[PDB]
């Protein structure tokens, strides 16, 4: 089996039912972030191609998703954080404009 590494949480605070998450999330910079769910499974799509990303839990409201093989680095960890009715992709946000708001 792999080793361990503790590179997740190991005593994480649950998720809101997953429905809360659904919605989009307004931006007019990056355009929406869209949150869709299908089949237990939470979505991110992003962009006018529906660039759509697994949302696995994280801890709490916090959730990541993985780069795609376009990316200078696939398979990196990458957090989305709910709050309320915002969206917060670390990914986006390097000039605080990583925020959606539904
Ligand atoms: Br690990
Ligand atoms: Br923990
Ligand atoms: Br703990
Ligand atoms: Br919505
Ligand atoms: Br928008
Ligand atoms: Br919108
Ligand atoms: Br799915
Ligand atoms: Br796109
Ligand atoms: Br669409
Ligand atoms: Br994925
Ligand atoms: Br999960
Ligand atoms: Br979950
Ligand atoms: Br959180
Ligand atoms: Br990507
Ligand atoms: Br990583
Ligand atoms: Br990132
Ligand atoms: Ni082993």
């Amino acid at each position: 089996s792999n080793a361990v590494g503790k590179q997740s949480p190991a005593n994480p605070a649950p998720s809101r039912p997953l429905n809360d998450y659904v919605g989009v999330y307004a931006n007019d910079y990056w355009g929406p972030a869209t949150v869709t769910y299908h089949d237990g499974q939470l979505r991110l799509s992003l962009g006018p191609k529906n660039q759509t990303f697994d949302l696995t839990h994280w801890d709490g409201d916090t959730f990541t998703f993985t780069l795609s093989t376009e990316n200078a680095l696939p398979g990196s960890i990458s957090k989305a954080t709910f709050a309320g009715d915002t969206l917060n992709l670390e990914y986006y946000d390097a000039d605080k404009l990583g925020t959606f708001t539904r």
